[PDB]
């Protein structure tokens, strides 16, 4: 039992680190060492990571976001049982690849906010908007007849600071054009975007409403407890966990499976 | 220019992962890769890491938590320049060895606590407390003849959950048995303490005060905004960085050497 390779996109994400640190005191447990590398999305890094792989550095590799989809799937083949691949929103073929149901959390989620009265809505991204989870809310929007107000859309924010831009703009708007709610995609971006509000006298939720994304171990603690889509952090670490495991011929088949649920967690700030 | 490992106890902890990340940026614009791993203080996993620059699968490794100091020493000696220790409260021979003022912080910030009128004080520490931060504290009580309260003591404590236990049995407590202030070491810790107390209507700080330590990014954030003392992580991490870089003959010796400062952020917890 020797070293496995975790590639995430940033370390300082909380659900990131919650994620690897699940998987590591798995592997740990079955005898493995296991080290993270970060990528902040480029693809370089993550060609690099594999390399790890293919010159036998690793005996396998956990990716939880993916940059290369065809990359990933050329060195998967090569090494089989050696890759797998968890929460990166596809499927690649010759790694076993878990996918959550984020479309259907984001509509769930969104449902959530227009039956609480909110028609304005904020949405925020990490990825640039021009993605289940955008899709969910461009049909979310559709399906209500709401017009998407291209003022309130905002990509590539990510961290708390970036939140705090988001929300100082958005307090800084007239009551008329103001969103009723923002979807933050993130419980970093909605601390963010809450502490701005908060600072300008905005109330949360009842001028503004702020979902957040993952249930990161800081939610309930917040300042307003946040409102958030649940990612089972655990239950996911240890299906991919499994998976690996599965490939490299330590772990024998089951066959009760996890069926990894996302769930819309209500607090307070929304 | 090749692979390096950054060690950690737990990359759950923001100050370790925020630590990481300004060293990985740094290196990774240098042509490196860096990869993390943690050890949950368990010597076994930091032996395992160092086999890893051993074997040279790692060009060289950064430490920043330290397990069995003359066996890092052995490793540093063998690979003169490629072992750099930084903020582990340890000098280690042969390694380039970076240690803050943690008992100067301490007494610093327990001097606050008892300018504000605080008597009796609660001492949390990760470690068993049978150490320059409890030394610290000791000191202090001595030099105000303050009787150090046994059942106000606790140790093994590093997250938020567990100080979430902490809380709640301080909140439990009789008006004149409760502490005045809690100093925490931690500020995940502080978050946890803060929401147990204020979940049984203990005022924060007026009821109990609560001093956090690292300044975390959520620290700013918290429900009641968090008095820390603040680890100056990006100053930290670029001098780690240079002197591995020195160390691997990437980077010319400079003249100009950071003095790294811990340093009292007072908001509003205390
Ligand atoms: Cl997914
Ligand atoms: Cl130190
Ligand atoms: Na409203
Ligand atoms: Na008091």
């Amino acid at each position: 039992t020797g070293n496995i390779g975790v590639l995430v996109s940033r370390v300082t994400n909380p659900f990131f680190a919650g994620l690897f640190d699940a998987i590591e005191r798995e592997l740990h447990a079955h005898g493995y060492q296991v080290m993270i590398t970060q990528t902040y999305d480029d693809p370089e890094a993550e060609e690099r990571f594999l390399k790890q792989l293919k010159s036998r550095e690793l005996d396998g590799v956990i990716l939880a976001s993916v940059e290369a989809p065809d990359r990933v799937m050329a060195v998967a083949k090569a090494f089989p049982g050696r890759v797998v691949v968890v929460n990166a929103d596809v499927q690649i073929p010759g790694a076993t690849s878990l996918v959550l149901p984020h479309y259907q959390a984001t509509r769930d989620a969104l449902d959530y906010l227009f039956n609480q009265g909110h028609r304005r809505f904020a949405y925020v991204s990490g990825g640039t908007i021009s993605q289940s989870r955008t899709q969910a809310f461009l049909d979310f929007m559709q399906a209500h007849q709401l017009l998407v107000a291209q003022d309130l859309l905002f990509g590539q924010i990510h961290t708390a600071k970036e939140g705090q831009a988001v929300g100082k703009q958005l307090a800084s708007l007239a009551p008329n054009v103001r969103p009723d709610a923002v979807f933050t995609n993130s419980d970093e971006v909605a601390v963010g975007v809450i502490d701005s509000l908060l600072a300008a006298d905005v109330k949360v939720p009842d001028d503004i409403a702020v979902m957040g994304y993952d249930d990161q171990p800081f939610a309930p603690f917040a300042k307003i407890p946040l409102t958030t889509v649940h990612q089972p952090v655990a239950s996911m670490a240890a299906a991919a966990t499994h998976e690996l495991l599965k490939g490299l011929g330590r772990q024998v088949a089951q066959d009760t499976q996890p069926t990894l649920h996302l769930s819309l967690k209500i607090r307070q700030s929304a």
